[PDB]
């Protein structure tokens, strides 16, 4: 295969709808709704784009995806049960500004009883407490695990991996901020310009960005420099929304 | 004020405090209990976490504990033991980046050779899931790079190529450790081992040193430079047998 070729819309969205034809022929009564998330699905694929579309089963332990290329174009297509699919869309994970953006994405091409609509608000209607946790979990599971690592880098190298640990780092904060926005980032390549558009930024984030987005990750000096005063800013932002962990034990089981 | 200096004599009397808790939560439910990681293999650095896994008698038993005191992080992962051994022969394809954790294991707590258990399974995986997560791997991660960065040089934005080359050099990775069926040491350590492997894709190495430099702004090179890898990547799977099927519009 040559890699993905350009296409137009008019082509993806010829695709989409032999898919869905293949789709309600295979599964007959048992589709409930067909949609087009991710770029094709708001009508903004680029000439490389890829295809994405979801669909909600009626049979029960339905948790399926079919994901193919043709060598010049490649489709994602998930196949979930309705309860399935509305318990997904309810958990709040640390990579949830990353993921849930399909259910404020979709594109209905199918549906036979507003199933999409209540995915819709399901998703929309998660409760405050569930990002706070998320939050919460976040600052123990990857930044401070994160933070250890460059003061390993620091003390006893390898500054090699340090371009890509502060890929990571700033992609965490991008999580951060969009946790406690509740925004969900559009495409990958929007994630960190939109993480930087928000307001009430961790002190250091945008400066730690600007270092990732410009590309200039070779001064490890500098970076570790950006990288603590993030991690100050961190502390400072928990605190200030309050969102605090008790530490105050060595084993809180 | 995050992760402090802690020596391994000092990380180990958290290990067996941990261990104490555990017996005495959980008594007879408990068959195992190991670290893993960089203490496991008593290489952990100065500013190391801790992490440790437990095998469960208790049926679907699958939670975990993670906390920081402030100064220090520990994880402690609970599995049944068909969880775990299921997952130690699952392959996915962060598979060399995950599974060295059965590669590490420190016994601190064995009941009945649960952790030499574990380790087997891990190390005995059938060769044909490494084949099917290479494929999987091209198709699901690799060619959605390709779009990606195809898709900056025609429309942009460049301020995601720095970040986006990282992700292509990692998943490059992980093709070559599931193909020589090796697990990397550390995240630390994944590009550097991943570039003394023999019979990389041509153009990766090229590729890593933009990565491993941080010389990542010239983005006129890394696009040519994805190019040759990606083109690489097609003569290589050809010649490992790693084949992709492209013959169906609709696969179902
Ligand atoms: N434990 C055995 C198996 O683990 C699986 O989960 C795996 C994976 O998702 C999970 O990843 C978990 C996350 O989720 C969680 N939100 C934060 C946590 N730090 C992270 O932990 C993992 O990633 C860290 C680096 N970032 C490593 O330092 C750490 O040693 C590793 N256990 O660790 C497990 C592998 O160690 C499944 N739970 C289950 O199939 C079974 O229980
Ligand atoms: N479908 C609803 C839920 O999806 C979950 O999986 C989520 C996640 O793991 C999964 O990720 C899958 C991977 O796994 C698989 N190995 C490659 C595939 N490209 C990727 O797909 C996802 O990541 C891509 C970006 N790299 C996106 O382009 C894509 O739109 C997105 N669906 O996509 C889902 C979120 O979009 C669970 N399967 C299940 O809880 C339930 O089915
Ligand atoms: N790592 C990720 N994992 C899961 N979902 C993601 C994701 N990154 C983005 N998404 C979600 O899944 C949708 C599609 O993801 P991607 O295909 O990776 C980029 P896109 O938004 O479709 O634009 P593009 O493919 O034309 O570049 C996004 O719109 C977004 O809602
Ligand atoms: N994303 C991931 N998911 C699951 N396991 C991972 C993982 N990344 C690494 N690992 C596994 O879990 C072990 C511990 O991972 P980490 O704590 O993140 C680095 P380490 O190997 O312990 O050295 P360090 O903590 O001193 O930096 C790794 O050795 C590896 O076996
Ligand atoms: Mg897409
Ligand atoms: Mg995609
Ligand atoms: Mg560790
Ligand atoms: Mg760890």
């Amino acid at each position: 295969m040559n890699g993905p070729i350009i296409m137009t819309r008019e082509e993806r969205m010829k695709i989409v709808h032999e898919i869905k034809e293949r789709i309600l022929d295979k599964y007959g009564d048992d589709v409930k709704a067909i949609g087009v998330y991710g770029s094709l699905g708001r009508q903004t694929d680029g000439p490389y784009s890829d295809i994405e579309m979801m669909c909600v089963m009626s049979t029960e332990e339905a948790e399926f995806s079919h994901e193919w290329t043709t060598g010049e174009w490649k489709v994602e297509v998930n196949f979930d049960s309705e309860e399935i699919l509305l318990d997904y869309a309810s958990q709040v994970e640390s990579d949830w500004p990353l993921t849930h953006g399909q259910f404020f994405s979709i594109l209905p091409i199918y549906d036979s009883g507003g199933y999409l609509e209540k995915v819709y608000q399901t998703a929309k209607s998660v409760e405050a407490q569930k990002f706070h946790d998320a939050i919460c979990a976040l600052i123990v599971e990857e930044l401070f695990e994160y933070a250890g690592k460059w003061r390993n880098i620091r003390v006893q190298g390898p500054t090699t991996f340090l371009p890509s640990l502060t890929v990571q780092v700033a992609m965490a904060g991008a999580m951060l901020i969009g946790l406690h926005h509740r925004i969900c980032y559009t495409t990958s390549a929007s994630v960190l310009t939109e993480a930087v558009k928000q307001s009430d930024l961790p002190s250091g984030y945008d400066h730690l960005c600007q270092f990732v987005m410009s590309g200039q990750l070779s001064d490890s000096e500098k970076l570790l420099e950006s990288l603590e005063n993030f991690w100050n800013g961190i502390q400072e932002w928990t605190e200030r929304h309050g969102y605090i962990v008790d530490v105050s034990k060595r084993i809180p089981f």
